[PDB]
């Protein structure tokens, strides 16, 4: 068991899951990236089949491949393992303190859980829309507070629902609505003042180990939030991993065999580590990961590598070449006002090249072929340059001759892109 492999697998899995959510078919995209990614020179799919690491993004990728994962679920970034009791679901409408209706499954029954996070751990005891007890420990008061918030929302208590202020319209990267329980999570994670204010306070017995925490997140030996105790000693976070068969849908929601959602992209951490082992993504969907600059380098690199393939497709079947998925990373950098505008001008420049027969440039085709990917509109033509938006600044590529973005030295026969090299012919 290597820590560097585990750490790097998690980073690779998160990046792929985040990118996959924006796709039209997130599951198929995620599998494509998993099969075209290597970590420490080993294929990611081989690592996933051999690695026991349980983490949300990793387990989403494992699920995609039909592998077993932990039976536990993720909620608010905490791993929830049910240690006792059970519940049944009753679908209900509840009114927030903004009078927004939320359709939720109220869980009926008594249950006990451990909650395991990176900076905090807790035992949660709970009944129908009621938090009975929360024993929590963590690195600092802010980390304890994160766990408190999640448990309050998970409880589904009335006073939590009524503590909502303003409207809940949180969305993911694909502009899809978060589900109601995640609407509540994101809301109170942003600001828990009203939640903690309305929750209630109680006096506590001065027990050895246990202390209180107040609405302002400061500790107290005298009183605490209702049901909440802070363990000075860290709460026991160990258990044996029980792996089970799971299913997964188009949008990367992973379910156990009872149909309960264990994981989704909403449960994947936003934190970005620096990998200890080299991760190499070969998919074009991942060219964005190193910024807008590497997307240009990679786009032109890919054209030069597969030029004998592109040169055959360019003459015969041009519509198949324009509708490649490899030019979509380039098209995102092109300003939205001029995507169909340049797609006409450049597609007509290739039409004159085929019709006149003796105007085949090669350097002009590779330089401009990414602009022809969008749906074409009519063109005024005679453009001095074509703008491509990098980090804030809109650096432009000239039609004839070189530029800062595209610098082809004719003597060297090597293409440079924003300083860095990008293949050769
Ligand atoms: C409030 N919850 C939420 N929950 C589980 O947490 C996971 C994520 O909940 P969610 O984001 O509301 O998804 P959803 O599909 O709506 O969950 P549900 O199963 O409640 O319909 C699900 O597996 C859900 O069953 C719970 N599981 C148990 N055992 N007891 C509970 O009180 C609750």
């Amino acid at each position: 068991r290597n820590d560097d492999v585990d750490q790097s697998l998690i980073i690779a899995a998160r990046n792929i899951v985040r990118r996959a959510t924006v796709s039209a078919d997130p599951l198929a995209s995620l599998l494509e990236m998993c099969h075209s990614t290597q970590i420490g020179g080993i294929r990611m799919v081989d690592i996933l089949r051999q690695n026991p690491t349980e983490e949300q993004a990793v387990d989403i990728c494992k699920a995609a491949m039909g592998l077993r994962i932990s039976s536990s679920f993720s909620f608010g970034g905490f791993t929830f393992k049910r240690t006792s009791g059970s519940s049944v679901k009753k679908e209900e409408e509840v009114l927030t303190g903004n009078l927004q209706t939320l359709k939720i499954r109220v869980h009926e029954g008594y249950e006990e859980f451990t909650m395991v996070g990176r900076r905090a751990t807790a035992i949660l005891r709970k009944a129908t829309r009621r938090l009975i007890q929360l024993i929590v420990s963590g690195r600092d008061q802010q980390s304890i507070a994160e766990a408190i918030i999640v448990a309050m929302v998970f409880s589904q208590e009335d006073c939590m629902i009524k503590a909502v202020r303003g409207d809940l319209n949180f969305v993911n990267r694909a502009n899809q609505r978060l589900n109601p329980m995640h609407q509540l999570l994101r809301h109170f994670q942003k600001d828990a003042k009203v939640l903690f204010q309305n929750w209630g306070i109680e006096p506590i017995d001065n027990v050895m180990g246990m202390i209180g925490i107040l609405p302002d997140m400061t500790p107290s030996t005298e009183m605490s939030l209702r049901g909440v105790r802070v363990s000075k000693m860290g709460v026991d976070e160990y258990s044996s991993t029980e792996r089970v068969v799971v299913s997964i849908d188009r949008f990367l929601r992973v379910r156990d065999q009872r149909g309960n959602v264990l994981l989704s992209p909403e449960e994947v951490s936003e934190t970005q580590g620096t990998e200890k082992l080299t991760i190499t993504y070969s998919s074009s969907m991942m060219w964005e990961i190193n910024g807008p600059e590497s997307v240009l380098v990679n786009t032109y690199q890919w054209i030069i590598r597969n030029w004998e393939t592109v040169k055959i497709q360019w003459s015969q079947d041009p519509t198949m070449l324009y509708n490649k998925m490899e030019f979509e990373p380039f098209q995102s950098l092109v300003p939205k006002a001029a995507r169909g505008q340049y797609s006409g001008f450049v597609r007509t420049l290739f039409q004159q090249m085929r019709d006149v027969l003796g105007t085949f440039d090669t350097v002009q085709i590779i330089k401009l072929l990414p602009f022809a990917a969008a749906p074409p509109k009519q063109s005024r033509m005679q453009f001095s340059s074509l703008t491509v938006n990098v980090r804030g600044s809109g650096m432009r590529i000239l039609v004839r001759g070189n530029s800062p973005v595209f610098n082809y030295n004719k003597a060297t026969k090597r293409l440079t892109v924003l300083g860095k090299d990008a293949g050769a012919l």
